[PDB]
């Protein structure tokens, strides 16, 4: 009977159900619409327009009643509906939602908070059917969204207008602009972008305005900019110029990039900061503050001995305290930002930091796809963390799902379950292929080059357990049948998931994964051979161990061989288990 | 001044009360006569191989050497222990003190005074001796060898030897179990030839003179039959073939049940009752009966926290007597924690005996394990009376792991892994110590890639300064000084393992000498590997292919070789390498 609450994301701070739900009707009362923030009712009427609920002329009493607004507007329906619940104690983006008998009550604490509890009410609605629920809800962190800034293929046009879409349906507020390969952005720094180029800019500018994110323009000048004298302050100009072009088109935010290069002129850098800060900054008077990230950026390149390194000293001392300065955590692709570390590197700093966590970014090791969730950063990052970015994949759809649970950990970071996370983000995208992607993407969570670059989480650890826990049964002399019937029906399953997502996925998803895809089934298919090998052994069977052996062996070969990598430490590993495994030495 | 030298086992008490002495050319010896003979002949061995002459007459000018047991009325023995008493120590108990031109040597039994004589052997070094007052005993015990592989059985001269070791280094129990002796398993009812029992006899002989209680194994289960007159045959079988080891001086006694078809577990219990009464019991001068069941590991005992049906029958019926053995949580694993010992002492209600597989390789022969006692739990011996190691095939390199488990079993509660493996080494390999732990450092773990995992890890300080490496280079530091430390370190490997070749004896020689090129191998690809990340640094394509090349070749080598060792340092250090792209930073 009673209407459960959906998938929602990110997950709201303070949610009570309150009855049993109702239907929305076919037609739709909705009050507040001129004094409501713009932005909000647009992706509602988008919301009821796509979901055939339309908006009446005149007030129906038999119909449903949408009431929106923010805590300044004078709308006592409002405040009816809401029925005591509040938004002006609530933070900056926050708002609270009320739906019970009939009534459907928005109240941001700003148009922002307006807008985001639009989002939650496209997420509660299936069906027509919504829950009866009081919310109140405002985000942990401040800032909350991506920066591309990774090497490889920059993200099309069309991809990024569909990820500023996707960042205003998850609450992520920040998108940076920083590709590593746009000469423009670092290699030619200084060179104006064509016309054509700068039109694209300002649709992305346009888009980021209208789904509430703060589109920050990078510039990455490190690699030849000058400092003193003349051709210091011709660089400088063209700092200004540059950025003069995309504040002229609506660009309020702005970061100036040292990472990855040769130069370690830590007061150079720290100045030219400054300089852009008072010059630009300041002098504009609508421009949020300055971002940047040092040339030491991780914890191993910042800190020796407990103390920081000379450039890290020189550049804290010199950097203006309003200025954001981002850091990687312990390492550039690390396990964890443990609470310490952000202790250590804020208390540097002397100020919250800004995180560029490279998960799921794969530029170093293109071969595997980065399809799990934030992993390993502390839940309790946001008493020295204020602003949290991702560095996705170049692969943009498949990225969704990392930066999925990257929305609820910085939105919700107290109740961030990494597991409930991976599986809502699943869910909530692949839609009926839910099930079979997860198979699929469970193989490709971790990611490890073999040597400096560790992150995320564990590859099938389900199926990593059911495989030790088989060696273990064969070496104490247990039955293992039980076990290796499971096992046959799980590398079954993974090629039946695998190739029901090479028929079935849209073009856009399956274009980035195909070789992953095929990768995995030939794993699956040499995951088989090797129990048919130990089934073999079991049986005293030559014959049949020596043609397993064969599959086994050529099914490797080819996962090995090809550019594509998953389930390293799983699938592919247990078939090399497998070809060692001797039965007589039991 | 005179430093404590190595020694092993580690003394429970050992107090430093003077800056030591001398040792005199000749020296005066008390109590000969009157002390355990066995302790005498170890003494006058020792002194003899290092030209140290006994007096006729006493010398003043000479150092005194007392000797006895508590039990002996002995003043000149008392006079030089000075209050230090053997009387309130255990069984294998003994006191030491040395004390300007004294060494007083007090046994609670004639076999603490033998040990005694064994931690003056220890002591002594140049003919210097520390000022000690020592009083020791041991934590567990029955501490030993359990020869029960599978392999070629060690040779009688081999058993010989070990046995001399286990005496210096106060190990006293040897079961005689390897598997491949078709007379201990296969052709278990047959009698040993004249010849082999002749051998058995100077074992016997051996292990009396060494303090080692020799545990004569028999392993019928493969085809002993239980019921009716078949059942009586077989039985008088296992008499007749324990008697005619019991006949020339065998009082120790084990009937093993382990890796067999048959789980028949209240008829495995009924053979080893019954020969507890008619044989153990009837002759009144053998140790308890030792067994090991076919459920021998905590996987195979225990489901669900509950005994398995044959454990269950097993535990219930043996004689509470009886000796059991168990290996663990697996036949071969990492740990025995506490509550491993707790859950299986619990459900056969008695301390237990543990066959810990460790140093033993017979399921991964081309590593050789050379690492010490690692993941028992310090506080077993609550739960366990008898430890043992089976060991390897290569009698002489299983000294250092045994070396270990002689301090972990005699004193338990100071037992330190690292320190007794660099004390084994130090102690077995004289001038060629330090290039044998070089060697032995990256031989120390034991995983067959499935179910068989134990030991310490391999080479763990430079698998740290490897991951440093790459730490250093992704964090864009300047890596000369590491890279640098790793040239020397590859280096030493390769340095210390050709002195090896050139310097071991052919006995320890004969057993590692493909594990020593192994790593050698790996040495040459790991300065190769280094090579190669130099020439990135330098944009260098040429000096990289090169590097390359090489780095390739030497680890094919490795990867196609007998020979396994250090899987996870030197070996996967050049995979790393090769992986590497300094573009990608
Ligand atoms: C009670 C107990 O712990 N008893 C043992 N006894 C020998 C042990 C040390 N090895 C572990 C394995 C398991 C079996 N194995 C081999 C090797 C070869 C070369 N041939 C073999 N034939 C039949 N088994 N087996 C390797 C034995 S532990
Ligand atoms: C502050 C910060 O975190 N800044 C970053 N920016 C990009 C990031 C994610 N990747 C890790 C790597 C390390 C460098 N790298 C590559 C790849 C390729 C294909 N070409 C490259 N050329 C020079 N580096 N580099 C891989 C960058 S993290
Ligand atoms: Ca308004
Ligand atoms: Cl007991
Ligand atoms: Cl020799």
């Amino acid at each position: 009977n009673q209407v459960l609450v959906p998938n929602l994301n990110p997950t709201p701070e303070n949610l009570e159900v309150v009855g049993d739900g109702f239907k929305i009707t076919s037609s739709i009362n909705l009050v507040g619409e001129e004094e409501a923030d713009e932005n909000a009712v647009n992706a509602l009427r988008e919301f009821l327009t796509a979901n055939n609920i339309e908006i009446n002329s005149e007030n129906d009493p038999n119909s449903t009643t949408l009431i929106i607004g923010e805590v300044d507007d004078d709308i006592p329906e409002l405040d009816e509906a809401l029925n005591g619940t509040t938004a002006e104690n609530l933070k900056e983006e926050g708002y609270a939602l009320v739906s019970n008998d009939g009534k459907i009550a928005i109240e941001g604490k700003d148009g922002d908070g307006t807008f985001y509890g639009v989002q939650t009410f496209k997420q509660l609605v299936k069906e027509s059917n919504i829950p009866e629920v009081n919310i109140t809800d405002y985000p942990t962190v401040s800032a909350r969204g991506i920066v591309e800034g990774f090497y490889g293929t920059p993200w099309t046009h069309q991809d990024r207008l569909d990820q500023i879409k996707f960042y205003g349906e998850n609450k992520l507020n920040t998108y940076i602009y920083a590709p590593k390969d746009d000469p423009y952005h670092r290699e030619k720094w200084r060179e104006p972008y064509p016309e054509s180029e700068m039109q694209r800019m300002q649709e992305l500018i346009n888009a980021s305005a209208e789904n509430k994110v703060d589109f920050v323009f990078g510039i990455s000048p490190g690699i030849d900019i000058r400092f003193d004298g003349d051709a210091g302050e011709e660089d400088f100009n063209h700092l200004i110029t540059k950025a003069e072009s995309l504040y002229d088109m609506g660009v309020r935010s702005f970061a100036i990039y040292w990472d990855n290069i040769q130069d370690k002129s830590a007061a150079k850098h720290a100045q030219v900061l400054n300089r852009f800060n008072e010059e630009f900054v300041k002098a504009k008077g609508d421009v949020k503050p300055l971002i940047t990230c040092p040339t030491e950026y991780d914890t191993g390149a910042m800190v020796s001995n407990g103390q920081p390194r000379a450039y890290t000293r020189i550049f804290a001392e010199t950097v203006d305290p309003s200025i954001e300065v981002m850091w990687t955590g312990p390492g550039v692709v690390t396990n964890e930002i443990p609470l310490s570390d952000a202790q250590l590197i804020s208390g540097i700093y002397d100020r919250n930091m800004a995180v560029w966590w490279n998960y799921p970014v794969t530029d170093y090791f293109k071969g595997k796809l980065a399809l799990g969730p934030m992993h390993g950063l502390d839940k309790g990052l946001n008493q020295y963390v204020d602003f949290f970015t991702v560095n996705p994949m170049e692969h943009a759809e498949l990225s969704k799902i990392s930066i999925h649970t990257a929305a609820d950990y910085s939105w919700n970071m107290d109740n961030y379950d990494y597991d409930k996370a991976w599986n809502r983000a699943i869910d909530m995208l692949y839609g009926d292929l839910a099930e079979d992607m997860k198979v699929f993407a469970n193989h490709s969570t971790r990611m490890d080059n073999k040597t400096w670059a560790k992150s995320g989480r564990e590859d099938a650890p389900e199926l990593r357990a059911k495989m030790d826990e088989l060696w273990n049964k064969l070496s104490s002399k247990e039955d293992a049948s039980a076990l290796i019937e499971e096992l046959y029906g799980e590398f079954a399953r993974m090629e039946e998931a695998c190739n029901n997502l090479k028929a079935n996925l849209p073009e856009v998803a399956l274009e980035e994964c195909s070789r992953q895809l095929d990768e995995l089934i030939t794993l699956a298919q040499g995951d088989k051979a090797s129990l048919d090998m130990i089934v073999a052994q079991l049986n005293e069977d030559t014959e049949a161990y020596e043609s397993a052996k064969e599959i086994a062996q050529n099914k490797l070969n080819t996962a090995l061989s090809s550019f594509a990598v998953i389930s390293e430490k799983v699938a592919q590993s247990f078939i090399q288990e497998a070809l060692s495994f001797d039965l007589t030495l039991i």
